[PDB]
């Protein structure tokens, strides 16, 4: 008898310890984004200052070199044709000459972000990432003079999500898998992938809209064994306010 | 027999659990520090570029405004006496001064250096406990040192992570110096002396500090006169950066033994 009272107490503790482990991982991903956004704020303020084009390229280059999860940055200046540049990682950085999200951002004077997409890199590879768009202001902090685009590599979060583990999912807009040990799931919705357990995907998709966190059980269509699932949301753009600031999600699974 | 076996089992789970809680706190503190180390790396690279004095000050102002645990930032140029400036937090604003800004050794070293903890006089008359991180500024060819950037990290500002809404955590530094705890009068004192009534405990902690490990133990608290569990964990204060001046800091977590 008391065996069975012990087994329900231990299951409670398994679920809560799983939730703590997920929370630790969420904070780790938020802290990567926050390191990047701190540097990005400083570049945003310094890029429109009264500096030669070459200073500005040094600034963008050192921003990317310092931020491992940034795969490229772009500046566009309204009234300067020599300040419309992209930098992308290759071995070090490659400079290349030459906009709805950016047009929006300059007009609302507000940080924007794109949906996840693949972008080609100097060595023919394709990096899955999101653009973050920021207005650049003149000295008086009122006139918009340009835009800064930061390409955040979602693949870079392999250091946090898939490194020596395969039990973690990074989930994004509308249930899309952004990153997971199984690269075949990238860019596909959990509603498609996990159609065999509709209560689960729909409980998960609720938590993703509502923010919040939760645990459940579901039958994994790949392993065919029963799995504990724990999910937890955070705001990808952090504090901000922008209409574009959505919940991302990290999911953690454990075989029952 | 079932009761004792289960009680030992629960006790290990409890130590293990407070190590998890402490590791979380260590990564939060290291996250805060990484905000600053990433951006001071950019500042380090941009400062000696060919820009006007007024651009260099804007960059320093932006750097300190964006890093809440930075309480002062300074630039020194070997050959430009107009670029010898300090920005200090003055209550809620920033205060520019041109004072006479170890910094020798930093410029001779070409690696990132660090001071020992000290009490810095602030413009509002208060003293802030922190450390200077010193970064050399290199010319174009990355080979010759033209000056230094110094970043004063306020240890006191980690109260948000260590002592806000709790009193069970300690930040510990060089040779067991207490850097931050809820009992303000421990600051800057060695645990060897604070906890002299438990010499086996301090010997163990001090050993973990030098070996860069983690552990748990039990000790009788000289202040509450109750027995405590104690978990400790070291981390490299400068994080990923190689440096002669790097060392282990530590966070410690205590819990009254008769509450778990």
């Amino acid at each position: 008898s008391l065996n069975s009272r012990v087994k329900e107490i231990l299951k409670e503790n398994t679920l809560r310890s799983m939730q703590d482990s997920l929370h630790f991982k969420v904070k780790e991903v938020q802290g990567v984004l926050e390191n990047t956004y701190t540097s990005m704020g400083i570049v945003k303020e310094m890029l429109p200052k009264d500096t030669k084009r070459e200073i500005k390229i040094h600034l963008l280059k050192n921003f990317i070199l310092a931020n491992s999860h940034v795969a490229g940055v772009s500046m566009f200046f309204k009234n300067r044709e020599d300040l419309r540049l992209t930098l992308l990682r290759d071995n070090d950085t490659i400079k290349l000459m030459e906009n709805p999200l950016a047009q929006k951002a300059m007009k609302n004077k507000e940080i924007s972000k794109s949906l996840p997409y693949y972008r080609k890199m100097p060595n023919g590879a394709e990096v899955y990432g999101v653009d973050i768009l920021l207005p650049l202001l003149n000295e008086n902090a009122q006139e918009v003079v340009g835009a800064l685009m930061v390409f955040i590599s979602i693949d870079s979060f392999s250091n946090e999500i898939t490194k020596n583990r395969s039990d973690l999912f990074l989930i994004g807009v509308k249930g899309k898998v952004l990153l997971s040990a199984n690269k075949s799931l990238q860019d596909k919705p959990i509603a498609e992938i996990y159609k065999s357990v509709p209560k689960a995907t729909n409980e998960v998709l609720t938590i993703l809209e509502n923010g919040s966190k939760a645990t459940l059980e579901y039958l994994d269509p790949f392993s065919h064994k029963e799995n504990f699932l724990a999910v937890e949301t955070f705001k990808m753009l952090g504090k901000a306010e922008s209409k574009d600031n959505l919940n991302w999600m990290i999911a953690l699974i454990i075989e029952k």
